Order: C-alpha cells, then sequence, then structure tokens
C-alpha cells in the first residue's frame, strides 16, 4: 500500500480487504464487495454444511462481486426487463459463497446498526449483485452498514437424504448462519455494532429469515427481524424428511444415479448443469408456487415444523416488521396457468379458473378445491372473465402469502413478539409487468432499497420522496425495534399488530393509512377450514 | 234479510254478514263447510267433498280451530297469543271464509286464497292477522281461506297404507281450491283468475300445489312468504314419516290397519301430548309431522321436481323478512330470551349451530362457524347473537327461498322477489329480534288502515302500497301498478341479474343478489360436504 485511499483498507478475520469507493447520488459510500466467507463448496463438498473460510495472504481485492450460486435461469421472457432484473449478474459457479458490504464512506464514528439482506428466488435461484439490492443508497442516506451474503440454492442448497452425514439438508441456510456468524466476529471493523443486528428479506429470503427465528443456534446472531412477502410457515417454504428424501432420490434417478453414501457420491460427480437440468422434474404434481428443493424439517435446524414452533415458541424478546405487495398471485400466473400471459388482458373462462385453482392448490383433493372456487366466485357474475382473472391471482397470492403471513403475525403477537405489519400497494411508474398484474410480489423491493433516489432511473419526485419514508421506516425499525420517527409525531403513527385489534397500515404515495384485519374472513378459510377439510 | 247477504253454493244456500271496514262494509261468510267432517273413522284420511244441506246455513261467524298443540311459552304475551287458536278446539275444523265487497262485485274479480303457517302443527284461518276485509273493501278483491288439518291429524303417515297415506292436510287444501273453482262465482269471484298467497308452512304449501300436477288447475298464480317446498323443514322422506308415525303410537300405547286403528281410538290430545317427542334430534326449526314425499301428492321431492320442472305460463312473488331467525331461538337455543338482550358466548355460539343445524356432521357444523364468525370481532357477544340469528333464518328460510326463486326464474317463469325490512311500531318481541317471521302479514292483510290499532300514518300509507302490489300480482301476474308512470319499478328475478327489492317505508329500492355468497355456501357447498361428511 502506500498510493491507495487509506479510508478504503480493512482487516477481517480472514486478512485484509481493499474495497472501492461508490458514488451514491448525495455523496460516496464505502462498498467491500466479493468477501469470501467460507471454503467453496465444491466438489467432495457439494450438498456439505459450509465450512469457515481458511485466512489468505496479502490484500485480497473487494471491488466486484464475486459469481452468484449456481441456478435455473429464467428464459420465459427473453430480452425482457421485467424478467431479467432478477437473473444472475455474474457467472454462475459453485465458488460462490461470498457477503458483501456498504458503510457509510467514511466509515461511521460510532458503532452503527446492521442491515443483513437475504434474497428471495424460491430457494432456487437469487444473488446478492442484483441492482435491486444495492445497498449504497441506504448506506448514504441512512447511515446504515448493509451486509448481503450469497447462500447456495436449489440441490447445491436444499438437496436432502436426512439423516446421512454427506447430505444432511438445509446448508443453504447454514450457508447463511455462517454469514452471520461473520457479521459477528467481523462487522465492528467496518464500524457496524454486532449488538445491532437486523434481518431482512423478501420472499424465499423472508421464509429464510423466519427459519432463523426458529432455529435456536440463529437466535443469538441477530436482534430484529423483517419478513417482506414470504414466511416460514405456509405450503411451500418447507417439506418433509420423507419428500426431500423422495425429490433427491428421483433427481439421483433422473441424472443416472441409482446406501445414501453411494448415491450422494454419483451424485457429486455430475457437472452442475446436469443438476439443474432436471431439478424442476421432480414435483409431485402440476403447480405453481411450489419448489423442488427447499428446506426440510430435518429435526436439526428446523426441530419440528414451522408451523408447531411458531405455535408454541416464546417470542417476547423479538421484534418483528411483516407484510405483503397488494397482488401477491399475479406473477405467477403466467409461469403456469393456461390462459395468463403477459401480453394480453388474460381474461379467463370459468373452466380456465377451476383447472388453474388445481394447480395453485396442488395439495387440494376435489372436495378442498370446490371450496376455495366456491369461496372466490363472485355468485353475482360468477362468469365474468376479468373476476375470474383477478381470483386466480388472488387464490395463490392468498394461500401461499398473504395468509400465511397473517398467521405467523397472529401467532408471534400472540406469543409476546413485538408486530408491525403492512400492505404495500404502490406500482412503480417503472414497472413494465401489464397493469392487470397490479403490483406483483418483489417490486417493493426497489423502494426500500432507495433506487428512485438515482436519478438516472427516471422514478417521479414523489417517488423519490416515497421511497426515502420507507427507507427511514425500516432504519428506524432496525435502531429501535419501531418503525416511528420519534422526533416526529405529528405525522400518523404505525401501531403494532394485535390479536384483539390486527391492525396494520398501508404503504403508498398518501399518508400512513391505519386499517384492521389482514383479510381476516378469507385467511380463515385457509388457516383454519381447509386444514380441517384436507383432514378428510 | 239483506240479499246482498244470502248465496246459493252447490251445497245449498248460505248467510253471510255484513261487516264493518274503516272505508265501508263488506260481505263475510265465514265457517262454510267444504268437506264432510274428518272424525272418527276419517282421522288421518282424505278429505271427502260436504254433503248437501237444507235450508240456510249460517255463515256469520268463525268455525272451530283443526285440533293442534297450543304455545304456552309466553303466557299472556301478546307476540305469541296472536298466533293461538282463537276459537275451540276440534277435528271437526274442515271450514272455508271468503270476503267480498258490498255490494257484491258486478263483474268477475280475482281471487286471493290465504293459506296460513304454523309449521304444518298449528294455526287458523280466523287469526285476526287473516282478516280479509280490508283487501277487500279497499282492493275491492274476493279473500278466501280455509282451514285444513295439521300436526298428526294433516300429516301422521304410513305410506302405503290405506288409513294414512300421508299429506291429507294439504289435500283439505286442495279441496277448497275444488270448492273455489265450483263456486266463486257465486260470490262475484272469478274462478280463472285465482292467486294462493301464504306465508311460512302455508308458503311452503302454496309451493307443493306449485309441484302437484292436480292442483295446477285451481290457480293461476302463487305467493311465497318466507317458506318454500324445498328445503330441510318442510318435507320428510316415506322412511322418517313411517318411523315417526310408529314411534307416536308406541309412545300413546299401539301391520298398519291395526295401528292406525288403535290410533284412531286415541282422543285428540293424546296424540298432540307426544307429537313434539318423535324428532331424531335435539332442534329448532323442525316439525314432527309435514309433507311427506309419498310419490303420489309429490311424485318426487322438491328439489328434485323444482329442478326439472317446467313453469312457463306461472308467475310467482317470493320474499323474505329481514330477520327470518330470531323468533326461533328463544324456543331452544341457551342463551337466548325474549326478556333480555341476549348477548350469548362464543361456546354458546358453537352450540346453538348444533341445534340449528341438527343434521350436520361436526366438520359441517364447523363450516357454518367458521363461516358466520366476524374474524375481526370473533368473541363480540352482539355478533355472535346476530350470527345464530342469521344461521337459522339463511339455513332454513333465505337460502331455500334464493334457490327455488333462481331455479324457477331459470325454467320459465316470471318471479318477482322481496324483502320485507320495516319494523312494525306495535311490536312487542324486543329490539334485537330486529323484523321476525310473520311481521310483515298484518301489513299485507292492511290492519294498519284500522284506525283502533294505533299503526303510525306511515304504516298506514305502506301497508296500503303493499296491498296495491299483492293485488296487482293477483290481477295481472306483476306486482307493479299499470297507471303509475313514475319510478321505481319492481323487476323481475333472474338468474342472471338477481334483482330484488326491498320492502320498507322507503320508496321501493333494487337490490342484485339474495345473500348470494352465503347461500352458495349452504345450497352448494355443504351438500357436497355432508355427503362425503
Ligand atoms: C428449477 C425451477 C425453475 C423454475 C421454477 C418456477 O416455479 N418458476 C416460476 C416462477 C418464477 C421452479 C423450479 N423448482 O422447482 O426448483
Ligand atoms: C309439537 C310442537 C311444538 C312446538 C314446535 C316448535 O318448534 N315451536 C316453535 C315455533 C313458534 C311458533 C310461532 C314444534 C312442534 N312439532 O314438532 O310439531
Ligand atoms: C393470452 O395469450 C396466451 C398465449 O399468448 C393465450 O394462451 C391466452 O389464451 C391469451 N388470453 C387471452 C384472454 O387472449
Ligand atoms: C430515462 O428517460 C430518458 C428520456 O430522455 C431516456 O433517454 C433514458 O434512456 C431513460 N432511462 C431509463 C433507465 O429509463
Amino acid at each position: 500500500e502506500g498510493r491507495e485511499d487509506p479510508q478504503l483498507l480493512v482487516r477481517v478475520r480472514g486478512g485484509q480487504l481493499r474495497g472501492i469507493r461508490l458514488k451514491a447520488p448525495g455523496g460516496p459510500v464505502s462498498a467491500f464487495l466479493g468477501i469470501p466467507f467460507a471454503e467453496p463448496p465444491v466438489g467432495s463438498r457439494r450438498f456439505m454444511p459450509p465450512e469457515p473460510k481458511r485466512p489468505w495472504s496479502g490484500v485480497l481485492d473487494a471491488t466486484t462481486f464475486q459469481n452468484v450460486c449456481y441456478q435455473y435461469v429464467d428464459t420465459l421472457y427473453p430480452g425482457f426487463e421485467g424478467t431479467e432484473m432478477w437473473n444472475p449478474n455474474r457467472e454462475l459457479s459453485e465458488d460462490c459463497l461470498y457477503l458483501n458490504v456498504w458503510t457509510p464512506y467514511p466509515r461511521p464514528a460510532s458503532p452503527t446498526p446492521v442491515l443483513i439482506w437475504i434474497y428471495g428466488g424460491g430457494f432456487y435461484s437469487g444473488a446478492a449483485s442484483l441492482d435491486v439490492y444495492d445497498g449504497r443508497f441506504l448506506a448514504q442516506v441512512e447511515g446504515a452498514v448493509l451486509v448481503s451474503m450469497n447462500y447456495r440454492v436449489g440441490t447445491f442448497g436444499f438437496l436432502a437424504l436426512p439423516g446421512s452425514r454427506e447430505a444432511p439438508g438445509n446448508v443453504g441456510l447454514l450457508d447463511q448462519r455462517l454469514a452471520l456468524q461473520w457479521v459477528q466476529e467481523n462487522i465492528a471493523a467496518f464500524g457496524g455494532d454486532p449488538m445491532s443486528v437486523t434481518l431482512f428479506g423478501e420472499s424465499a429470503g423472508a421464509a429464510s429469515v423466519g427459519m432463523h427465528i426458529l432455529s435456536l443456534p440463529s437466535r443469538s446472531l441477530f436482534h430484529r427481524a423483517v419478513l417482506q412477502s414470504g414466511t416460514p410457515n405456509g405450503p411451500w417454504a418447507t417439506v418433509s424428511a420423507g419428500e426431500a428424501r423422495r425429490r433427491a432420490t428421483l433427481l439421483a434417478r433422473l441424472v443416472g444415479c441409482p446406501n445414501d453414501t453411494e448415491l450422494i457420491a454419483c451424485l457429486r460427480t455430475r457437472p452442475a448443469q446436469d443438476l439443474v437440468d432436471h431439478e424442476w422434474h421432480v414435483l409431485p404434481q402440476e403447480s405453481i408456487f411450489r419448489f423442488s428443493f427447499v428446506p426440510v424439517v430435518d429435526g436439526d435446524f428446523l426441530s419440528d415444523t414451522p408451523e408447531a414452533l411458531i405455535n408454541t415458541g416464546d417470542f417476547q424478546d423479538l421484534q418483528v416488521l411483516v407484510g405483503v405487495v397488494k397482488d401477491e398471485g399475479s406473477y405467477f400466473l403466467v409461469y403456469g396457468v393456461p390462459g395468463f400471459s403477459k401480453d394480453n388482458e388474460s381474461l379467463i373462462s370459468r373452466a380456465q379458473f377451476l383447472a388453474g385453482v388445481r394447480i395453485g392448490v396442488p395439495q387440494a383433493s376435489d372436495l378442498a378445491a370446490e371450496a376455495v372456487v366456491l369461496h372466490y366466485t363472485d355468485w353475482l357474475h360468477p362468469e365474468d372473465p376479468t373476476h375470474l382473472r383477478d381470483a386466480m391471482s388472488a387464490v395463490v397470492g392468498d394461500h401461499n402469502v398473504v395468509c400465511p403471513v397473517a398467521q405467523l403475525a397472529g401467532r408471534l403477537a400472540a406469543q409476546g413478539a413485538r408486530v408491525y405489519a403492512y400492505i404495500f400497494e404502490h406500482r412503480a411508474s417503472t414497472l413494465t409487468w401489464p397493469l392487470w398484474m397490479g403490483v406483483p410480489h418483489g417490486y417493493e423491493i426497489e423502494f426500500i432499497f432507495g433506487l428512485p433516489l438515482d436519478p438516472s432511473l427516471n422514478y417521479t419526485t414523489e417517488e423519490r420522496i416515497f421511497a426515502q419514508r420507507l427507507m427511514k421506516y425500516w432504519t428506524n425499525f432496525a435502531r429501535t425495534g419501531d418503525p416511528n420517527d420519534p422526533r416526529d409525531s405529528k405525522s400518523p403513527q404505525w401501531p403494532p399488530y394485535t390479536t384483539a385489534a390486527q391492525q396494520y397500515v398501508s404503504l403508498n404515495l398518501k399518508p400512513l393509512e391505519v386499517r384492521r384485519g389482514l383479510r381476516a374472513q378469507t385467511c380463515a378459510f385457509w388457516n383454519r377450514f381447509l386444514p380441517k377439510l384436507l383432514s378428510a
């Protein structure tokens, strides 16, 4: 060293780092990108729990995003911004366990609350390096220290032969936990406060955050949690040991690998792409919003089902922010339900609605399905194509996200957690998905990370103010366990969600509005009746 | 003597009586026999036509009420007593009543025929709320009402037997309708324009006549107030009728011929003493002896008949009151009383549902509770009380009515539908009951026009409007006035638009969908559920 920027040089447990000075609209920030936090999970380590990164020598360059974890790449709409913004933006590799850090420039004087982002992508995809996850705005405007980590996805992350030593399951979550430990040990070197760590994540990332809440070894590695449109409970976030063993065994067959040791050994000789090419082929039914390789109820990371754990856990010491977007279901319809397309209005028939329900509620017997159809039919207009379209969207959204969220918020509150709840209702003026899809899941993220503050992205002035509000809510919550601004009582307040009053707020361009009951009547159907109905 | 009061019918001559109506006199012919007394060995048997009589038969007075259970829950309370027999009880009760304007109509006048309710176990055509003088004087209508056998005397059935074939109470009704065809012209009535209207069990009877071919040549239009032939209480199967009858016989000390012989030796009150004891479950809004699917009067179940019937050239007026269910809760459901607010616990709500839906499995009862619970206020006493009322009224009346309305409309009938929402200022039931079942009748019969009954001026005006709808419907099959050119019009109920109107003090308001989401639950989902169990 000698001529370099002295303010970009930092040591962590494994060695010296060189970061980069990024420009944000309001000033510079410090970024440390591609920090390895584990031994590369390759070769004989595929499917294995991660091991801490062995110290390196010299100054590791941390100025560029590293490899993204090997994964399926979406090709439904080739060249379309709405899909490609989620696609991997670095080389695919099994050597992918790296994390990223953004901090104020210069680094903060006093220790600073830390935000840790966990991406979604259905546990089969995702990357911490995507543009929508750019931590530079939160770091500059709110002074936050922001960490995001890559974690293994798909088979590499979640293929399990439960009980085995060579593929114990949930290693993708163990990747996440290793990164949380990394933060505890090392974040102070960046000016971050290890005694104030908030997890936040969207979709499968949100479910992941929920896993960490429910798994005892993770509990001492964070203090607060934000869950955006996802939950550890619900029909897609976990599988039984039995089902995971079935899926892993089937996948092995599909790639030529017919004792768990011998089988896993043969899978470890397969090229990564061969696994990805067959991953989607092991699902039990024709479905949407179901993923082949996800966290497994192993009796270890997860001592029991998330449902049982949220129903009996003690959460007196927890502060949780949760919420949903207005149209959780619309996105998935074009990926599997006949009649739906992003290029037309997707007006479907009654027949297509019934068929859609069987695909969107794949575990339902004929009776349960009919119950769903009867509940969601508008009997004043049972054949109106526009209603059926919107009803299909509501079915998929309610079943997979809104009602699992409503359940989680309710159980957490009842058991001593401080819960704050929202529904996000603003549609980005820059959205490229059609208008009928409303506010699809994933499209609040860019507002929470403050992308509209970047002039070049052509958001509205109103959207830039809105984005600032949201960043202020999230970082206030990070700091205090309370999204409300202390030095501001004039603005309307965000009350805690309680079982008695079930209050939550609308997040849009208009000031905070307090509402009661998260789809209360409908979620009673999904969360109380349907389980009893499927028991017959 | 007054020649306006002297009439010759096929059986001989009658003397009626001139009655005072607020706006003028009417001719009343009360207590006209239309059958041989169904006594002794005629008990449980089909009625026979009345034999000719000599001289002038005095028809200036109401005849006896059919032998029936008499309610004693609230002794001396108007809200219950107003439904109790106001004449002596007798198995000798097959008489009918006729009101005409005074003088007798110059031209043949549409006839309205009232069939009372009473759960098929009670009722009488002589009740003050069924007084026909108002419709006769004001709308110039000819009004007929008959007594028909109720309880065991009218509906005890051993299916396939000669001496208790079932449904004889409905045959009583049919004989009266036949009598009207043969005789009503002598009163200035038009036999080619006969409208049946009835309430609750009466409405369900009207419905039966719609579904029974021999009845169809005896009327042209129908009004069904808060009752239907379909639904869970109006009919029993042949197997269940047989069961209840043999249980009753065992309870009073008795092959079919001998069984029914011994029953016929039993004093009337002995049968009534036990009739409420043959029900298969602890229930409310369920009745021991009701019409039976005999494969004769009813060739098949009402549902099967409404599903396949052809109903063109039929016009129907159907409706419900705002709170069909509130009445019955005080008769069975714990926690409910007319003497307090009846604010129930959640546990009491679950208990009430098993009573109010006695046929429901555990799963089905759970579905009902989950559907009617207000999950924003799941434990609020006021909500649970009002939900209990709703469960009972929806299950037994509102959703059966919606099903009938939809089936008739789909299969060619002209249907008009209403909900009645005005609560009488004179009502003596507590406020929480709202507008209970039965309390639209006084308005339709035009009782508020009687100054001494202390109704309000607005209620008088209202009564007049209802009398117009009903008689316009009798005249034409369409409740709308052909002369009035002022909106809003009462549109026909259809399966597509599902339009109905609200009957209250405000002008007609058109609404779409009769509790359509909730009735889909009852009419479409539950039967798949109780089936799979
Ligand atoms: C929309 O387009 C898709 C394929 O392009 C098609 O399957 C679907 O039927 C269309 N829907 C409508 C309402 O046109
Ligand atoms: C923003 O709008 C300008 C209009 O001149 C256009 O040139 C630019 O490409 C747009 N950028 C984005 C990211 O949409």
